[PDB]
């Protein structure tokens, strides 16, 4: 329905808001772009799904979150991507996985704070009903 519809389009909205916050985030330039093949080309062969915040917002527009749940799969994404391609005791990969958790807490901190939980139920019955 039309009432549906606005429903998913307020998910959207909110979801650009919460991305664009983390993006512009000095801490998380890192996790904006996707992996350069040319800077980093076994990246592709370690990390079988890549995601980054820009990817977010290609996927958001083209309506591929029909919830907030699936939004953070995404993002939970983002950051075991980080702590398995940087496990190793050095201060880049200590930095990289410090930062991919940050990045996570964030996300899920103002989810906590700005999502409302009965909207969120809403977004997830229309989804299961489809
Ligand atoms: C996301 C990401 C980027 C990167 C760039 C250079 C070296 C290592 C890297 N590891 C990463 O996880």
């Amino acid at each position: 329905s039309m009432q549906e519809e606005d429903t998913f389009r307020e998910l959207r909205i909110f979801l650009r808001n919460v991305t664009h916050r983390l993006a512009i985030d000095k801490r998380f330039r890192v996790f904006t772009k996707p992996v350069d093949p040319d800077e980093v080309p076994d990246y592709v062969t370690v990390i079988k799904q890549p995601m980054d915040l820009s990817s977010v917002i290609s996927k958001i527009d083209l309506h591929k979150y029909l919830t907030v749940k699936d939004y953070l799969r995404d993002i939970d994404l983002i950051c075991s991507n980080a702590l398995e391609y940087n496990p190793d005791r050095d201060p880049g990969d200590r930095l990289i996985r410090h930062r991919a958790c940050a990045l996570r807490d964030t996300a899920y901190a103002i989810i906590k704070e700005e999502l409302d939980e009965d909207f969120e139920q809403l977004c997830e019955e229309i989804q299961e009903s489809r």
